């Protein structure tokens, strides 16, 4: 038993960071059969960002601008295209540590494992949300941008996350591995924010289910709301609304503890009115929201 | 910026687990050159437990009662011999994955990565720390003895821990790689408990000063007090003490923010009076003691 925040094992994805270097400017980059994914401000200046025209600068640019290291052995580029947001640099070279994989697109509220990395080698590795607004709350110093984000499946490495910048609220913003933003957020210098994000509610409610699974059992009680007296409470609190998917979702930790949801929705609604009044949950003193349904199933069995 | 959990890249690790089994007994192993780490309770029955003679119970076993597989292939056990309790399974084939490694035994207040393992596959990564009752509050299933905790310097793993069993309170106990338990432990049924934990001082004031590094200052204040004066408080909340030495190795935190230590020491003497009154610190309610000192540098750095 016990309950932590818990990342996939990355050995998979650190066989795919590489380095990139363009100009002046060095990041990651994932490199998969013989194709190395990344940003496609590595080619930008600082002069440029402030209004960039990428199919222009990418045009001025020939496959000898782009310096591609595995390691020591440095990766000839053949060729390079843009695909949206994100640059694929072709290279002679299939990687052989090329894992199984596909390019997924999360929606909020969903987890992943980031896999921090620096000038193509890993340094870390981090479980973190889509939060409803698109960004995520991570942990990235200059010179990460080309880290991804994933999930495994069986051997299959479900990549859904490239990152890209920080905004100036210190949360941080990316694309999917097909250069799509996750949110309204550009690869240009702007005035971007982040907007009101909320909690995950589906996601609270999988974490107080892995409480009672581990003991914790203070904030249950006696009684049950309908979906629609509770989303009109939530709401007040900024969560998301919950659905009959949600519900739905929630079935197996229901039939698990015996609790049924709109019985668990009883506890979390007390529990946002009241407060905790100095006890936890999990080890924690506020509600935790960045732990799916499938986390707290994969982990509590 | 932004700060999160991390536990460090696990591939070098990933590559040694293995699975072994024994009687009806499967559990992890740890494979580096031609040596094969594990729990010895994996020899044991649960009749056994109640009074197991280890070296009376290993005696009666042949190289052929252990099988060990490495994925698919089954790897030849042609000798075993006990060091303390960790088992070692000599086998004919060196592990080609093997990194740079060294076994090294960790302090309590100190953190590692821990990667969870069952039937030899690895199947996620946690940060955690070595609590001062040396405990580790783990998240582990029936099946997961034998998964390992390490650190990385460079491109060097130290292996601090291999996980043997949960205690009733649900926390969890182990040794270091040379099979020394970590607390008053063992690996026989009786009554054990976990003495009575504290929170790990230093690693509060390094979480404090990662917050400040990431634009948290809410708590801090004008007033400095003594080391001999906030340990008189805090021995009071069951906080470690603080010693000179702390206050040396927080000495970097210290020059990135220009917060003195005794400084920093008056804010947490104040939060502990005085509770967080519904504030939170890097997104929690409560005070973080699972970073230490050079975790905080590392991802602040």
């Amino acid at each position: 038993s016990g309950f932590r925040k818990m990342a996939f094992p990355s050995g998979k994805v650190e066989g795919c960071m590489v380095q990139v270097t363009c100009g002046t400017t060095t990041l990651n980059g994932l490199w998969l059969d013989d194709v190395v994914y990344c940003p496609r401000h590595v080619i930008c200046t600082s002069e440029d960002m402030l209004n960039p025209n990428y199919e222009d600068l990418l045009i001025r640019k020939s496959n000898h601008n782009f310096l591609v290291q595995a390691g020591n052995v440095q990766l000839r580029v053949i060729g390079h295209s843009m695909q949206n947001c994100v640059l694929k640099l072709k290279v002679d070279t299939a990687n052989p540590k090329t894992p199984k994989y596909k390019f997924v697109r999360i929606q909020p509220g969903q987890t992943f494992s980031v896999l921090a990395c620096y000038n193509g080698s890993p340094s870390g590795v981090y479980q973190c949300a889509m939060r409803p607004n698109f960004t995520i709350k991570g942990s990235f110093l200059n010179g990460s941008c080309g880290s991804v984000g994933f999930n495994i499946d069986y051997d299959c490495v479900s990549f859904c996350y490239m990152h890209h910048m920080e905004l100036p609220t210190g949360v941080h913003a990316g694309t999917d591995l097909e250069g799509n933003f996750y949110g309204p957020f550009v690869d240009r210098q702007t005035a971007q924010a982040a907007g009101t994000d909320t909690t995950i509610t589906v996601n609270v409610l999988a974490w107080l289910y892995a409480a009672v699974i581990n003991g914790d059992r203070w904030f249950l009680n006696r009684f049950t709301t309908t979906l629609n007296d509770f989303n009109l409470v939530a709401m007040k609190y900024n969560y998301e609304p919950l659905t009959q998917d949600h519900v739905d979702i929630l079935g197996p930790l229901s039939a698990q503890t015996g609790i049924a949801v709109l019985d668990m929705c009883a506890s979390l609604k007390e529990l946002l009115q009241n407060g905790m009044n100095g006890r936890t949950i999990l080890g924690s003193a506020l509600l935790e929201d960045e732990f799916t349904p499938f986390d707290v199933v994969r982990q509590c069995s």
